[PDB]
């Protein structure tokens, strides 16, 4: 969860 991407997207 560090940016708009990814699994959990930052913010999730």
């Amino acid at each position: 969860r560090l940016v708009p991407s990814g699994p959990n997207p930052l913010h999730n």
